[PDB]
C-alpha cells in the first residue's frame, strides 16, 4: 500500500462523503421513476466492488489463499486498498451524474446526455486500450468474463464459477441496463429538455412490463449461464451426484419466473380463470427459496456436520475467530432468502412494490458478501466443491 495509495483512498472517500449529503438535502430543500430506476444500476456496481474490497482483507487476515484458490500470479496487485480506491472514483462519478442531473446548470445540453456519459466512461475505463489505469487486472477479468459467456465452449474453473454465482445475485443491474436500452428507443420524448414525465411513465411503461417478457427472459439469462455450465462438468465427469442436483437447483428459476410471467399478462387481458396460475407461481417460488437454502448451508458453507463435539450446528474448524458470527449467519441468510414472502404481503397494502424492489436488492448484494466468506473458507479446508485442486 504505497503511501499516496493510502492517501488516495481517504482523498476519494473525503469527496463522496460530503457530496453523498449534498443530493439528500437537495431533494428535500430543492426541487420521477424514470430516474430511479436508470441510476439504480450504478449504485448497486459500486456497492457490490467496495463488499467485495472488504471481503478480500478478510480472506487474508484469516489466511484462505485467495490467490492459489482464485489461480493468479502471486502478487495478488489488487489488494483491499486498491478495489476501495476504484469504488471512490466511480462513486464520485456516480454522485456528479446524479446531482447535475437534479439541477440544470448549462442550459444548452440536454439531461438525457448525463446518464449515457455515466455508463460511457465506465465502459472505457475497462476496455482501456492503453497500459495504464491497473492495465494488468482490468485485463484478466475482460477475459474470464468472456470464458463465462462462453462456457459451453469452453472448461470450467473455480473463477469461472465464482463470477458466475456473484452475477446471479447482481441481476437488477442487468435488468435496468435494458429497461434504459427500452426506455429512450419508446415513448422517451427526444425533444422535452426534462425527459421525464411521457406518458407519466405509465402506460409507456411497458419496457418494464412483459409484452414480450424481455425482462422475464433476461432475468433467466444469469441462471442460464450457470444451469448450462453445470451440465457441462456432468459431461466432462461423465456421472456424478454432486453436479446435477445442483444444476437442478438453478433450474427451479426458470419455472418460478415462468408461472409469475404469465401471470402477469393473463391479469392485463381480464384474467379469463387466470387465478389458477396465481397459485402455481407462489408453489412454485417456495420450492425455489427452499431449495437454494438447504444447498447454501450444507453444500456450500459446509455446517451441520457430524464431527463437530465442540460445535453445535457448526463444523469441526472454524477459522473466522468469534463464533457468534457462524450462528448469525445461519439466521440471516434464511431472512434473506426468504424476503420475498415480505413484499407479497406488503404488495397489498400508488406506485407501491417498486419501493419494495428497491428496498431489497441492496441487501441481495449484501447476503453474496456474507456468502462470499463461508464458501471460501470451505474451499480452501477441504476442496469441497467438486474437488479441482489434485
Amino acid at each position: 500500500a504505497p503511501a499516496w495509495t493510502t492517501f488516495r483512498v481517504g482523498l476519494f472517500c473525503g469527496i463522496f462523503i460530503v457530496l453523498n449529503i449534498t443530493l439528500v438535502l437537495a431533494a428535500v430543500f430543492k426541487l420521477i421513476w424514470p430516474l430511479i430506476r436508470i441510476y439504480r444500476g450504478g449504485f448497486l456496481l459500486i456497492e457490490f466492488l467496495f463488499l467485495l474490497g472488504i471481503n478480500t482483507y478478510g480472506w487474508r487476515q484469516a489466511g484462505v489463499n485467495h490467490v492459489l484458490i482464485f489461480e493468479l500470479n502471486p502478487r495478488s496487485n489488487l489488494s483491499h486498498q486498491h478495489l476501495f480506491e476504484i469504488a471512490g472514483f466511480l462513486g464520485i462519478l456516480w454522485c456528479l451524474s446524479l446531482l447535475a442531473c437534479f439541477f440544470a446548470p448549462i442550459s444548452v445540453i440536454p439531461t438525457y446526455v448525463y446518464p449515457l456519459a455515466l455508463y460511457g466512461f465506465m465502459v472505457f475505463f475497462l476496455i482501456n486500450p492503453t497500459k495504464t489505469f491497473y492495465y494488468k487486472s482490468r485485463f484478466w477479468l475482460l477475459k474470464l468474463l468472456f470464458r463465462v459467456f462462453t462456457a459451453p465452449f469452453h472448461k470450467v474453473g473455480f473463477a469461472d464459477f465464482w463470477l458466475a454465482d456473484q452475477l446471479n445475485s447482481l441481476s437488477v443491474i442487468l435488468m435496468d441496463l435494458e429497461y434504459m436500452i427500452c426506455f429512450y428507443s419508446l415513448e422517451l420524448k427526444w425533444d422535452e429538455s426534462k425527459g421525464l414525465l411521457p406518458n407519466n411513465s405509465e402506460e409507456s411503461g411497458i419496457c418494464h412490463k412483459y409484452t414480450y417478457g424481455v425482462r422475464a427472459i433476461v432475468q433467466c439469462i444469469p441462471a442460464w449461464l450457470r444451469f448450462i455450465q453445470c451440465l457441462r462438468r456432468y459431461r466432462d465427469t461423465k456421472r456424478a451426484f454432486p453436479h446435477l442436483v445442483n444444476a437442478g437447483k438453478y433450474s427451479t428459476t426458470f419455472f418460478m419466473v415462468t408461472f409469475a410471467a404469465l401471470y402477469s399478462t393473463h391479469k392485463e387481458r381480464g384474467h379469463s380463470d387466470t387465478m389458477v396460475f396465481f397459485y402455481l407461481w407462489i408453489v412454485f417460488y417456495i420450492i425455489s427459496s427452499c431449495y437454494t437454502l438447504i444447498w447454501d448451508l450444507k453444500m456450500d458453507w459446509g455446517l451441520f456436520d457430524k464431527n463437530a463435539g465442540e460445535n453445535t450446528f457448526l463444523r469441526e474448524e472454524i477459522v473466522y475467530p468469534q463464533k457468534a458470527y457462524y450462528y448469525c449467519a445461519i439466521i440471516e441468510d434464511v431472512i434473506l432468502r426468504f424476503a420475498w414472502t415480505i413484499q407479497i404481503s406488503i404488495t397489498s397494502t400508488p406506485h407501491s412494490g417498486d419501493i419494495i424492489a428497491t428496498v431489497f436488492a441492496p441487501l441481495e448484494v449484501f447476503r453474496r458478501f456474507v456468502w462470499n466468506f463461508f464458501r471460501l473458507e470451505n474451499e480452501h479446508l477441504n476442496n469441497c466443491g467438486e474437488f479441482r485442486a489434485v
